[PDB]
């Protein structure tokens, strides 16, 4: 990995292979790990670079705990900035890493070739689209969530392998550990469940996805949607999946698994991101 120092914190990321950027961004509470067996299908046909969010995987820390969804778009942007990665970039992003890739989207779309999607924010939620996480996600946005998610790191030791349908290995859950040692580490996972805009709330994050959500229904930059059965966000029946069906110049793959998608089909999810970018860079 590189780092680079972006704001007041340092971004940690993947960078291999050469030629326009491919940039992958994950959610929570993941790292570039979430991509391994995902991007060697895809580094001898582009430069593929996956950056560890602020308080995340192998990156810095905020030193004002400022892990807010616009706190994040501005690490990121300055990542962007540092590594110079503004032109012809296909997105490949995942959960809170597609709000982060669809926003930069909406603010730069000269930059974007394409957008490859999967288990993503495509719009605001209503709590009928968690269908079985809507428990677990409506106490976490309680006062429960201080417990739940950093006293007990439910994300980590629950959430992760309750979204594989295969069994993690040992190793895997070690890794996606790591950055969360402590109580105090885990903030930034509480943070993303209590910034999703759900129904109108937080407002600031809802209208920012709003508005990337209009866009995107408008855009004609290239998209590529991976679904996942059964999947998580987006599942069949789902109004988050209806809307995303509806985005212009877009073409879909299935896939198996369930939220975390990568862990159970991560080459045929390689395979179709690959050929997806080889047809971009056709144009």
């Amino acid at each position: 990995m590189k780092r680079v120092d972006v704001l007041d914190s340092a971004m940690s990321y993947i960078d291999v292979g050469q030629g326009d950027p491919i940039v992958f961004l994950h959610g929570n509470p993941t790292s570039s790990y979430l991509w391994r067996n995902v991007i060697p299908h895809l580094s001898d046909v582009g430069r593929c670079l996956a950056p560890d969010l602020i308080g995340m995987g192998a990156s810095g820390t905020s030193p004002t705990f400022s892990y807010r969804f616009a706190d994040h778009v501005r690490y990121l942007d300055a990542w962007f900035e540092a590594v110079g990665i503004t032109e012809n970039v296909v997105l490949v992003v995942h959960d809170w890493g597609s709000a982060l890739g669809f926003y930069r989207a909406l603010r730069y779309p000269e930059q974007i070739a394409g957008i490859a999607y999967m288990d993503a924010l495509v719009q605001p939620r209503t709590w009928a689209g968690f269908t079985d996480y809507e428990p677990l996600m409506r106490a976490l946005r309680t006062e429960q969530g201080e417990r739940m998610a950093l006293a007990e790191n439910v994300f980590v030791e629950k959430v992760v392998p309750g979204g594989v349908q295969r069994q993690l290995t040992e190793e895997e859950m070690a890794v996606y550990r790591t950055p969360y040692p402590t109580p105090q580490s885990r903030i930034p996972t509480l943070l993303w469940a209590r910034e999703i805009p759900v129904e109108g709330e937080p407002a600031d994050v809802q209208a920012m996805v709003q508005e990337y959500a209009d866009f995107l229904s408008r855009s004609d930059i290239p998209k590529l949607l991976i679904v996942a059965e059964p999947g998580a966000i987006l599942h069949e029946g789902g109004s988050e999946l209806d809307f995303a069906r509806s985005w212009p110049n877009q073409r879909e793959v299935k896939v198996a698994g369930r939220h975390f998608l990568q862990e159970d089909s991560p080459d045929a999810i390689g395979a179709a991101v690959r050929a997806f970018v080889l047809d971009v860079r056709e144009r």
